[PDB]
């Protein structure tokens, strides 16, 4: 495979319990727990970015991400975010003339994947091929499919993203 | 008409370590129900995937007539995007074989397992299923490997026993 | 001899809802634990409540008793939040109308359904206290019985403590 | 002084389907590390366990001479509160073997183990040390099972290989 960049963002995909806090914060980064069992054969690594959850994004932290995603050289990331505000990052990033020969990928979890019942470790899987398999472009991977950020939307009454 | 999400990938379930399960009456695993259904049932997804069974023999056990079953399947599914969980010890051999059947040619179908049980603790297997089903999904008409996060070509590929991996010839 | 099991809640049973964008109270995690542990003996399990202990007041405690007070069972296990535990235990342990019975309150610092949980040992170890125990009301956490009198959960340590 | 916790109980392992792993070179399972020591590394215990390896044959290999190295060891823990983790096929046979041990007369020494590996999905072994811990500190001396929920005497309980239960003999 190609050499890939994952970046991480925070979300749910992370969330993990502190007795501190009675409750979830965003923790460390769960891809690196997947691919750790993953027996991966090529190039991969991974770069912290935010701990954040998405809902509290401003327009100056897109701004940050989509500069730190043309810092590698890589042509395929992976960004790993929160739902929240998946599509308002993948939609900045699809208007940066900088990204336009990279696929980029965002894809996280609506369950955390330190709970049980989480899509988070399918759902890396997925979006790792997707990454490298995509042609250069902006993507959400949710759901087992690929979504186009401009035509998508989060319809919170299905627990899912949807076309628009 | 309101928007029908389609269901274009179909799964089918030739047993392997994938799917290994404790029997307390033999004292160890054997192949059990297929790890891919219980990955699927929390994956959230937006369509359905049809998961069939064809088998649960060891990988190391399968004939000309085993191979050959498997490939009447895959050929009268409607979907052109397969995915075959399958024990990892001959699976470059069904992967060669499915590779020769012309009724095959335009779909494709990636086949794919885990070196270490889905339901053992330190399991590549849930990976490896979300890897796999975007393979199928995005890789062009085909038969492929899809394991350690990368396409294998069966005809150029194999089983590395000891090492546990598969691997260039 | 037969045991009886009462569900109040708490961090033990915490689970995610999309909803929620976090945890809730969620369905007792003693069930999930049971269901796998091979039981030869006789054990029934009641829901009591979901509250975060934090919440519960002496309305609250009272129900508690009268619901341990309508079990005929002598060995009782009452799965708990952490916060309040001690305040419960030495409510039921002023009830003469429990003199008899062996009383265990455990829970869980970390939820059953989140990664790395001591909720499993916890159960076990506390269904053993419930049926091995003398006549009285208990703490099993941390691996150890605590009197409630005598106790206290120290948020700084991270554990009940000794007073 | 300030308050100091004291570590009553002592943890010896011996193998068993408890610590069954998944190994690629073997296609299968065999006895990997203690997963009591998994266990009780997220217990939060007030105390410290030692845990001490004695074996990891499978219990069905155990010799007379093994069973008399695991009561020498038992009798030379200073500990009263004891734990051995064991395969469950003769485990009877070791229970009732240190049961004549005059050298235990003090200790109350409980056997466990699990009908699942804990590395596998689905299994008892958490449930099943967590009890087990509780039995070594709060039973009187004496060597017994503590499985299924409950405490076997040695001398009136068998192994049903078939139900992968212990069972009394009425
Ligand atoms: N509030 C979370 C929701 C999620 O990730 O599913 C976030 O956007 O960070
Ligand atoms: N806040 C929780 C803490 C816990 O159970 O550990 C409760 O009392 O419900």
């Amino acid at each position: 495979p190609s050499p890939l960049r994952i970046f991480t963002a925070g979300g749910t995909i992370d969330a993990d319990y502190r007795l501190e806090e009675n409750g979830l914060v965003v923790g460390d980064p769960f891809v690196a727990e997947v691919l750790k069992t993953a027996r991966l054969a090529g190039a991969v690594s991974i770069v912290a970015l935010s701990r954040k959850d998405s809902l509290d994004f401003t327009e100056a932290d897109r701004e940050a991400i989509g500069r730190a995603v043309g810092q590698a050289v890589e042509d395929h990331i992976l960004l790993t975010h929160g739902t929240d505000t998946m599509v308002e990052t993948a939609r900045y990033l699809g208007g940066l003339p900088e990204l336009a020969g990279k696929t980029v990928v965002l894809s996280g979890a609506m369950v955390p994947g330190r709970v049980g019942g989480s899509d988070a470790a399918f759902n890396i899987g997925f979006a790792c091929a997707a990454a490298l398999m995509l042609a250069p472009g902006v993507y959400i991977a949710m759901h087992g499919k690929v979504f186009d950020p401009a035509k998508t939307r989060k319809n919170r009454g299905l627990g899912r993203f949807e076309p628009i």
